[PDB]
Protein backbone atom coordinates (compact mmCIF):
# COMPACT_ATOMS: atom_id res chain seq x y z
CA UNK A 1 0.00 0.00 0.00
CA UNK A 2 1.27 3.56 -1.08
CA UNK A 3 0.90 7.04 -0.50
CA UNK A 4 2.66 9.07 -2.55
CA UNK A 5 3.67 11.89 -0.79
CA UNK A 6 6.43 13.10 1.59
CA UNK A 7 5.86 12.14 5.22
CA UNK A 8 7.41 15.41 6.52
CA UNK A 9 5.07 17.18 4.95
CA UNK A 10 3.53 20.26 7.40
CA UNK A 11 1.40 22.72 6.83
CA UNK A 12 0.92 25.96 9.72
CA UNK A 13 -0.84 23.69 12.49
CA UNK A 14 -2.72 24.91 15.43
CA UNK A 15 -2.21 23.61 19.34
CA UNK A 16 -5.02 20.92 18.43
CA UNK A 17 -4.15 19.57 15.30
CA UNK A 18 -1.82 16.95 13.76
CA UNK A 19 -0.86 17.35 9.51
CA UNK A 20 -3.46 14.88 8.21
CA UNK A 21 -0.87 12.29 6.46
CA UNK A 22 -0.60 10.39 9.48
CA UNK A 23 -4.26 9.62 9.36
CA UNK A 24 -3.63 8.90 5.55
CA UNK A 25 -0.73 6.47 6.79
CA UNK A 26 -2.96 4.84 9.20
CA UNK A 27 -5.68 4.21 7.12
CA UNK A 28 -3.50 2.73 4.25
CA UNK A 29 -2.36 0.51 6.79
CA UNK A 30 0.81 -0.59 8.99
CA UNK A 31 3.17 -0.56 6.71
CA UNK A 32 3.41 2.06 3.97
CA UNK A 33 5.40 3.09 1.19
CA UNK A 34 5.83 7.00 0.67
CA UNK A 35 7.76 9.14 -1.49
CA UNK A 36 11.34 10.03 0.58
CA UNK A 37 12.46 13.36 0.55
CA UNK A 38 15.61 12.73 -1.19
CA UNK A 39 14.31 10.34 -3.71
CA UNK A 40 13.09 6.66 -3.80
CA UNK A 41 10.64 5.08 -2.08
CA UNK A 42 10.37 4.89 1.88
CA UNK A 43 8.52 3.14 4.81
CA UNK A 44 6.60 4.17 7.59
CA UNK A 45 5.43 2.05 10.29
CA UNK A 46 2.34 3.38 11.58
CA UNK A 47 0.86 0.93 14.57
CA UNK A 48 2.63 1.23 18.18
CA UNK A 49 2.95 -2.75 18.74
CA UNK A 50 4.78 -3.37 15.26
CA UNK A 51 7.38 -0.14 15.60
CA UNK A 52 8.47 -1.60 18.69
CA UNK A 53 9.37 -4.49 17.38
CA UNK A 54 11.49 -2.75 14.22
CA UNK A 55 12.97 -0.59 16.75
CA UNK A 56 14.38 -4.16 18.84
CA UNK A 57 15.28 -5.83 15.47
CA UNK A 58 18.43 -5.93 14.83
CA UNK A 59 17.97 -6.34 11.17
CA UNK A 60 17.04 -2.34 10.84
CA UNK A 61 20.21 -0.57 11.36
CA UNK A 62 21.02 2.87 11.39
CA UNK A 63 24.05 2.49 9.17
CA UNK A 64 24.17 5.51 6.82
CA UNK A 65 26.25 4.28 4.15
CA UNK A 66 23.20 1.84 3.34
CA UNK A 67 21.67 5.03 2.48
CA UNK A 68 20.82 5.97 -0.95
CA UNK A 69 23.66 7.87 -3.38
CA UNK A 70 21.85 10.24 -3.88
CA UNK A 71 20.39 11.39 -0.88
CA UNK A 72 24.41 12.50 0.52
CA UNK A 73 24.75 16.01 0.56
CA UNK A 74 20.45 16.33 -0.24
CA UNK A 75 18.50 14.53 2.34
CA UNK A 76 17.85 16.96 5.01
CA UNK A 77 17.62 14.09 8.11
CA UNK A 78 21.11 12.00 6.41
CA UNK A 79 22.90 11.67 9.50
CA UNK A 80 26.37 10.69 8.21
CA UNK A 81 29.91 11.58 10.38
CA UNK A 82 33.00 10.75 8.37
CA UNK A 83 33.42 7.34 9.18
CA UNK A 84 36.68 8.25 11.44
CA UNK A 85 34.39 9.89 13.56
CA UNK A 86 31.19 7.18 13.48
CA UNK A 87 32.78 5.27 16.42
CA UNK A 88 32.03 8.17 18.35
CA UNK A 89 28.42 9.19 17.44
CA UNK A 90 25.73 7.39 19.18
CA UNK A 91 23.21 7.53 16.56
CA UNK A 92 25.43 5.86 13.46
CA UNK A 93 26.29 2.93 14.99
CA UNK A 94 24.99 -0.60 16.10
CA UNK A 95 25.60 -3.58 17.95
CA UNK A 96 29.14 -3.45 19.81
CA UNK A 97 30.42 -0.16 19.35
CA UNK A 98 26.77 0.67 20.35
CA UNK A 99 26.94 -0.41 23.76
CA UNK A 100 30.13 1.00 24.08
CA UNK A 101 28.95 4.40 23.83
CA UNK A 102 25.91 3.70 25.85
CA UNK A 103 27.70 2.20 28.57
CA UNK A 104 30.17 5.38 28.64
CA UNK A 105 26.85 8.04 28.24
CA UNK A 106 24.04 6.18 30.84
CA UNK A 107 26.66 7.47 34.11
CA UNK A 108 26.30 10.94 32.63
CA UNK A 109 22.82 11.17 33.16
CA UNK A 110 22.60 9.23 36.61
CA UNK A 111 19.40 10.46 38.75
CA UNK A 112 21.28 11.38 41.90
CA UNK A 113 24.05 13.47 40.33
CA UNK A 114 21.29 15.15 38.59
CA UNK A 115 19.39 15.67 41.17
CA UNK A 116 22.74 17.29 42.81
CA UNK A 117 21.90 20.56 40.30
CA UNK A 118 18.66 20.88 40.68
CA UNK A 119 18.83 24.09 42.43
CA UNK A 120 21.22 25.53 39.77
CA UNK A 121 18.87 24.45 37.19
CA UNK A 122 15.93 26.15 39.30
CA UNK A 123 18.17 29.44 39.59
CA UNK A 124 19.38 28.88 35.55
CA UNK A 125 15.65 29.30 34.90
CA UNK A 126 14.83 32.17 37.71
CA UNK A 127 17.04 34.37 36.37
CA UNK A 128 16.07 33.88 32.69
CA UNK A 129 12.49 34.39 33.44
CA UNK A 130 13.00 37.60 36.34
CA UNK A 131 14.86 39.46 33.49
CA UNK A 132 12.00 38.68 31.04
CA UNK A 133 9.62 39.68 32.82
CA UNK A 134 11.74 43.16 33.96
CA UNK A 135 12.40 43.84 30.38
CA UNK A 136 8.23 43.42 30.39
CA UNK A 137 8.18 45.98 32.92
CA UNK A 138 9.92 48.28 31.03
CA UNK A 139 8.91 47.86 27.71
CA UNK A 140 5.23 47.97 28.29
CA UNK A 141 5.26 44.32 25.42
CA UNK A 142 5.01 40.87 26.12
CA UNK A 143 7.96 38.44 26.67
CA UNK A 144 8.44 36.46 23.78
CA UNK A 145 9.22 32.95 25.47
CA UNK A 146 10.12 30.91 22.26
CA UNK A 147 13.43 33.54 21.45
CA UNK A 148 13.88 34.43 25.14
CA UNK A 149 13.59 30.94 27.00
CA UNK A 150 12.90 28.35 25.48
CA UNK A 151 15.98 27.15 23.57
CA UNK A 152 18.54 29.39 26.18
CA UNK A 153 17.43 27.35 29.34
CA UNK A 154 18.44 24.12 28.67
CA UNK A 155 21.34 25.70 26.41
CA UNK A 156 22.41 27.08 30.02
CA UNK A 157 21.82 23.84 31.70
CA UNK A 158 23.79 21.21 29.63
CA UNK A 159 26.83 23.67 29.24
CA UNK A 160 26.95 24.19 32.90
CA UNK A 161 26.72 20.39 33.66
CA UNK A 162 29.24 19.78 31.10
CA UNK A 163 31.72 22.48 32.73
CA UNK A 164 31.60 25.07 29.52
CA UNK A 165 30.76 28.56 31.05
CA UNK A 166 28.56 30.08 28.24
CA UNK A 167 28.21 33.77 28.29
CA UNK A 168 25.88 34.18 25.01
CA UNK A 169 22.85 31.76 24.57
CA UNK A 170 22.24 32.63 21.28
CA UNK A 171 25.76 32.99 20.01
CA UNK A 172 26.26 29.64 21.37
CA UNK A 173 23.27 28.02 20.05
CA UNK A 174 24.06 29.27 16.17
CA UNK A 175 27.58 28.25 17.09
CA UNK A 176 26.53 24.64 18.01
CA UNK A 177 24.48 24.27 15.18
CA UNK A 178 27.39 24.95 12.48
CA UNK A 179 29.44 22.40 14.61
CA UNK A 180 26.76 19.58 14.88
CA UNK A 181 26.45 19.56 10.98
CA UNK A 182 29.57 19.32 10.09
CA UNK A 183 30.01 16.79 12.23
CA UNK A 184 27.23 14.85 10.70
CA UNK A 185 28.21 15.49 7.22
CA UNK A 186 32.66 32.11 13.68
CA UNK A 187 32.82 28.83 16.23
CA UNK A 188 36.32 29.28 17.33
CA UNK A 189 34.98 30.85 20.48
CA UNK A 190 33.15 27.90 21.73
CA UNK A 191 35.39 25.70 19.91
CA UNK A 192 37.67 26.88 22.80
CA UNK A 193 35.04 26.31 25.64
CA UNK A 194 34.59 23.01 24.61
CA UNK A 195 38.35 21.80 24.63
CA UNK A 196 39.10 23.46 28.03
CA UNK A 197 35.93 21.92 29.58
CA UNK A 198 38.00 18.96 27.93
CA UNK A 199 41.24 19.66 29.33
CA UNK A 200 39.79 20.53 33.09
CA UNK A 201 38.14 17.08 33.06
CA UNK A 202 41.38 15.07 31.86
CA UNK A 203 43.04 16.50 35.06
CA UNK A 204 40.54 16.91 37.66
CA UNK A 205 38.51 14.33 39.60
CA UNK A 206 35.82 16.87 39.99
CA UNK A 207 33.14 14.53 38.63
CA UNK A 208 31.49 16.64 36.21
CA UNK A 209 29.18 15.26 32.95
CA UNK A 210 32.42 15.73 30.90
CA UNK A 211 34.62 13.56 33.51
CA UNK A 212 32.57 10.60 33.92
CA UNK A 213 32.14 10.62 30.14
CA UNK A 214 36.06 10.61 29.79
CA UNK A 215 36.75 8.30 31.92
CA UNK A 216 35.27 5.85 30.65
CA UNK A 217 35.83 6.61 27.19
CA UNK A 218 39.42 5.79 28.02
CA UNK A 219 38.22 2.31 29.86
CA UNK A 220 36.10 1.46 26.45
CA UNK A 221 38.71 2.61 23.80
CA UNK A 222 42.02 2.22 25.75
CA UNK A 223 42.79 5.72 24.76
CA UNK A 224 40.60 8.95 23.62
CA UNK A 225 42.07 12.32 22.24
CA UNK A 226 40.48 15.45 23.52
CA UNK A 227 39.31 16.10 19.62
CA UNK A 228 37.08 13.09 19.94
CA UNK A 229 35.50 13.94 23.62
CA UNK A 230 35.12 17.24 22.14
CA UNK A 231 33.06 15.77 19.29
CA UNK A 232 31.14 13.71 21.66
CA UNK A 233 30.07 16.33 24.15
CA UNK A 234 29.18 18.81 21.54
CA UNK A 235 26.96 16.16 19.92
CA UNK A 236 25.15 15.93 23.76
CA UNK A 237 24.39 20.07 23.90
CA UNK A 238 22.75 20.04 20.62
CA UNK A 239 20.92 16.83 21.13
CA UNK A 240 20.55 18.34 24.96
CA UNK A 241 18.97 21.57 23.75
CA UNK A 242 17.37 21.62 20.19
CA UNK A 243 14.60 18.73 20.76
CA UNK A 244 14.13 19.74 24.80
CA UNK A 245 13.69 23.84 23.59
CA UNK A 246 11.25 22.69 20.76
CA UNK A 247 8.87 20.66 23.55
CA UNK A 248 9.67 23.13 26.51
CA UNK A 249 8.07 26.00 24.32
CA UNK A 250 4.69 23.57 24.42
CA UNK A 251 4.88 22.31 27.39
CA UNK A 252 5.16 26.59 29.06
CA UNK A 253 1.82 27.05 26.22
CA UNK A 254 -0.05 24.02 28.14
CA UNK A 255 1.18 25.04 32.05
CA UNK A 256 0.08 29.31 31.07
CA UNK A 257 -2.95 28.26 29.11
CA UNK A 258 -4.25 27.57 32.86
CA UNK A 259 -4.46 23.71 32.46
CA UNK A 260 -2.61 22.78 35.66
CA UNK A 261 -4.30 23.07 39.16
CA UNK A 262 -2.71 25.26 41.28
CA UNK A 263 -2.57 22.61 44.08
CA UNK A 264 -0.64 19.97 42.12
CA UNK A 265 1.48 17.57 43.87
CA UNK A 266 4.31 15.84 42.55
CA UNK A 267 2.43 13.07 40.74
CA UNK A 268 0.04 15.69 39.03
CA UNK A 269 2.91 17.63 37.55
CA UNK A 270 4.12 14.46 36.33
CA UNK A 271 1.04 13.25 34.85
CA UNK A 272 0.69 16.85 33.00
CA UNK A 273 4.37 16.59 31.88
CA UNK A 274 3.64 13.34 30.52
CA UNK A 275 0.38 14.20 28.91
CA UNK A 276 2.54 16.90 26.94
CA UNK A 277 5.05 14.39 25.55
CA UNK A 278 2.66 12.46 24.37
CA UNK A 279 0.43 15.35 22.64
CA UNK A 280 3.68 17.69 21.61
CA UNK A 281 6.04 15.40 20.01
CA UNK A 282 8.91 17.46 19.25
CA UNK A 283 10.74 14.66 17.15
CA UNK A 284 7.71 13.14 14.02
CA UNK A 285 9.64 9.89 12.96
CA UNK A 286 12.51 7.92 14.27
CA UNK A 287 15.89 8.76 12.41
CA UNK A 288 16.51 6.71 9.43
CA UNK A 289 17.02 2.96 10.21
CA UNK A 290 18.12 0.38 6.55
CA UNK A 291 17.32 -2.98 6.18
CA UNK A 292 20.43 -4.80 6.40
CA UNK A 293 18.91 -7.95 5.28
CA UNK A 294 15.57 -9.02 3.02
CA UNK A 295 12.69 -8.71 5.90
CA UNK A 296 9.58 -9.26 6.29
CA UNK A 297 7.19 -6.90 8.38
CA UNK A 298 3.69 -6.45 8.72
CA UNK A 299 2.93 -8.34 6.00
CA UNK A 300 5.10 -6.15 3.18
CA UNK A 301 8.39 -7.95 1.93
CA UNK A 302 11.00 -4.89 2.70
CA UNK A 303 14.16 -4.82 0.51
CA UNK A 304 17.55 -4.53 1.03
CA UNK A 305 18.27 -1.33 1.80
CA UNK A 306 14.71 -0.38 2.58
CA UNK A 307 14.44 2.86 4.58
CA UNK A 308 12.05 2.75 7.31
CA UNK A 309 10.31 5.60 9.83
CA UNK A 310 8.58 4.78 12.93
CA UNK A 311 5.39 7.23 13.20
CA UNK A 312 5.79 9.13 16.24
CA UNK A 313 3.38 11.64 16.22
CA UNK A 314 0.91 9.42 14.68
CA UNK A 315 1.23 6.32 16.80
CA UNK A 316 1.24 9.32 19.67
CA UNK A 317 -2.30 10.51 18.75
CA UNK A 318 -3.47 7.30 17.16
CA UNK A 319 -7.37 6.83 17.95
CA UNK A 320 -7.68 3.31 18.32
CA UNK A 321 -5.16 2.94 21.58
CA UNK A 322 -5.85 6.50 23.18
CA UNK A 323 -9.59 8.26 23.62
CA UNK A 324 -9.58 11.39 22.34
CA UNK A 325 -6.08 11.54 21.18
CA UNK A 326 -6.29 14.99 19.59
CA UNK A 327 -7.52 16.42 23.19
CA UNK A 328 -4.99 17.32 26.26
CA UNK A 329 -6.42 15.14 29.10
CA UNK A 330 -3.24 14.79 32.17
CA UNK A 331 -5.44 12.72 34.22
CA UNK A 332 -5.74 9.77 30.97
CA UNK A 333 -3.89 6.63 30.91
CA UNK A 334 -0.97 7.75 31.60
CA UNK A 335 0.73 5.59 28.82
CA UNK A 336 2.69 4.53 25.81
CA UNK A 337 4.37 6.87 23.77
CA UNK A 338 7.06 7.09 21.00
CA UNK A 339 8.00 10.45 22.24
CA UNK A 340 11.66 9.29 23.46
CA UNK A 341 11.94 6.62 20.78
CA UNK A 342 12.45 2.64 21.59
CA UNK A 343 14.89 -0.23 21.49
CA UNK A 344 18.66 -0.03 21.90
CA UNK A 345 18.46 3.38 20.91
CA UNK A 346 15.95 4.89 23.70
CA UNK A 347 17.00 8.73 24.26
CA UNK A 348 19.88 8.36 26.61
CA UNK A 349 18.97 12.38 28.05
CA UNK A 350 15.26 11.85 28.87
CA UNK A 351 15.94 12.33 32.70
CA UNK A 352 17.72 15.37 31.94
CA UNK A 353 14.43 16.78 30.33
CA UNK A 354 12.34 15.61 32.94
CA UNK A 355 14.20 17.28 35.10
CA UNK A 356 14.10 20.36 33.14
CA UNK A 357 10.68 20.08 33.15
CA UNK A 358 9.60 19.94 36.26
CA UNK A 359 12.05 22.48 37.65
CA UNK A 360 10.61 25.36 35.01
CA UNK A 361 7.25 24.38 36.59
CA UNK A 362 8.10 24.94 40.06
CA UNK A 363 9.94 27.62 39.16
CA UNK A 364 6.77 29.20 37.57
CA UNK A 365 4.18 28.35 39.99
CA UNK A 366 6.54 29.74 42.62
CA UNK A 367 8.02 33.14 41.45
CA UNK A 368 4.94 33.85 38.59
CA UNK A 369 1.93 32.67 39.61
CA UNK A 370 0.50 35.02 37.68
CA UNK A 371 2.03 34.52 34.09
CA UNK A 372 -0.32 33.87 31.31
CA UNK A 373 -1.07 33.98 27.75
CA UNK A 374 -1.30 36.98 26.06
CA UNK A 375 -2.76 35.68 22.63
CA UNK A 376 -5.26 33.12 22.92
CA UNK A 377 -4.46 29.54 22.98
CA UNK A 378 -6.25 29.55 19.56
CA UNK A 379 -4.13 31.82 17.91
CA UNK A 380 -1.15 29.81 18.55
CA UNK A 381 0.89 28.35 15.49
CA UNK A 382 3.58 25.93 15.28
CA UNK A 383 5.66 24.36 12.45
CA UNK A 384 8.44 22.42 11.34
CA UNK A 385 10.04 21.92 7.19
CA UNK A 386 12.08 19.01 6.57
CA UNK A 387 13.53 17.36 9.40
CA UNK A 388 14.06 19.72 12.12
CA UNK A 389 12.04 19.68 15.47
CA UNK A 390 8.19 20.64 15.59
CA UNK A 391 8.43 24.42 17.55
CA UNK A 392 5.55 27.27 18.01
CA UNK A 393 6.26 30.63 16.05
CA UNK A 394 6.13 32.34 18.96
CA UNK A 395 4.82 32.50 22.45
CA UNK A 396 4.11 36.02 24.14
CA UNK A 397 2.79 35.85 27.90
CA UNK A 398 2.87 37.98 30.79
CA UNK A 399 5.04 37.26 33.47
CA UNK A 400 3.16 38.94 36.55
C1 LIG B 1 11.99 16.53 25.54
C2 LIG B 1 13.25 16.32 25.18
C3 LIG B 1 13.74 15.18 24.25
C4 LIG B 1 13.09 14.42 23.35
C5 LIG B 1 11.61 14.52 22.92
C6 LIG B 1 14.04 13.47 22.78
C7 LIG B 1 13.82 12.51 21.80
C8 LIG B 1 14.70 11.51 21.38
C9 LIG B 1 14.41 10.45 20.43
C10 LIG B 1 13.02 10.30 19.75
C11 LIG B 1 15.53 9.69 20.27
C12 LIG B 1 15.75 8.41 19.40
C13 LIG B 1 15.71 8.67 17.90
C14 LIG B 1 15.80 7.36 17.11
O1 LIG B 1 16.25 6.31 17.64
O2 LIG B 1 15.41 7.38 15.92
C15 LIG B 1 16.56 10.26 21.12
C16 LIG B 1 17.86 9.79 21.28
C17 LIG B 1 18.90 10.48 21.89
N1 LIG B 1 18.76 11.61 22.69
FE1 LIG B 1 16.98 12.54 23.27
N2 LIG B 1 15.26 13.69 23.38
C18 LIG B 1 15.11 14.71 24.30
C19 LIG B 1 16.10 15.20 25.13
C20 LIG B 1 17.44 14.88 25.13
C21 LIG B 1 18.48 15.45 25.98
C22 LIG B 1 18.23 16.51 27.07
C23 LIG B 1 19.64 14.85 25.64
C24 LIG B 1 21.09 15.06 26.18
C25 LIG B 1 21.47 16.13 26.88
C26 LIG B 1 19.37 13.91 24.56
C27 LIG B 1 20.29 13.10 23.91
C28 LIG B 1 20.01 12.02 23.10
C29 LIG B 1 20.98 11.10 22.54
C30 LIG B 1 22.50 11.22 22.76
C31 LIG B 1 20.33 10.17 21.81
C32 LIG B 1 20.97 9.01 21.02
C33 LIG B 1 20.77 7.66 21.71
C34 LIG B 1 21.28 6.51 20.84
O3 LIG B 1 21.23 6.63 19.59
O4 LIG B 1 21.72 5.47 21.39
N3 LIG B 1 18.02 13.96 24.30
N4 LIG B 1 16.02 11.35 21.78
C1 LIG C 1 28.55 16.27 16.14
O1 LIG C 1 27.29 15.70 16.46
C2 LIG C 1 27.18 14.57 17.18
C3 LIG C 1 28.30 13.82 17.56
C4 LIG C 1 28.13 12.66 18.30
C5 LIG C 1 26.86 12.23 18.68
C6 LIG C 1 25.74 12.98 18.31
C7 LIG C 1 25.88 14.14 17.55
C8 LIG C 1 24.67 14.92 17.17
O2 LIG C 1 24.76 15.94 16.52
C9 LIG C 1 23.33 14.41 17.59
C10 LIG C 1 22.18 15.11 17.25
O3 LIG C 1 22.24 16.23 16.54
C11 LIG C 1 20.90 14.63 17.65
C12 LIG C 1 20.78 13.47 18.39
C13 LIG C 1 21.96 12.76 18.74
O4 LIG C 1 21.78 11.65 19.47
C14 LIG C 1 23.22 13.22 18.35
C15 LIG C 1 24.41 12.48 18.72
O5 LIG C 1 24.33 11.43 19.37
C16 LIG C 1 19.42 12.94 18.85
C17 LIG C 1 18.32 13.46 17.93
O6 LIG C 1 18.48 13.01 16.61
C18 LIG C 1 16.91 13.10 18.42
C19 LIG C 1 16.00 12.47 17.41
O7 LIG C 1 16.57 13.32 19.56
C20 LIG C 1 18.40 14.99 17.90
C21 LIG C 1 19.69 15.45 17.22
O8 LIG C 1 19.66 15.29 15.81
C22 LIG C 1 19.39 16.40 14.97
C23 LIG C 1 19.64 15.88 13.56
C24 LIG C 1 18.59 14.83 13.18
N1 LIG C 1 18.79 14.31 11.82
C25 LIG C 1 17.22 15.47 13.34
O9 LIG C 1 17.14 16.54 12.43
C26 LIG C 1 17.08 15.91 14.80
C27 LIG C 1 15.72 16.48 15.15
O10 LIG C 1 18.09 16.87 15.15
Amino acid sequence: PRVAVDPFACPMMTMQRKPEVHDAFREAGPVVEVNAPAGGPAWVITDDALAREVLADPRFVKDPDLAPAAWRGVDDGLDIPVPELRPFTLIAVDGEAHRRLRRIHAPAFNPRRLAERTDRIAAIAGRLLTELADASGRSGKPAELIGGFAYHFPLLVICELLGVPVTDPAMAREAVSVLKALGLGDTSALESLLLEAVHSARRNDTPTMTRVLYERAQAEFGSVSDDQLVYMITGLIFAGHDTTGSFLGFLLAEVLAGRLAADADEDAVSRFVEEALRYHPPVPYTLWRFAATEVTIGGVRLPRGAPVLVDIEGTNTDGRHHDAPHAFHPDRPSWRRLTFGDGPHYCIGEQLAQLESRTMIGVLRSRFPEARLAVPYDELRWCRKGAQTARLTELPVWLR
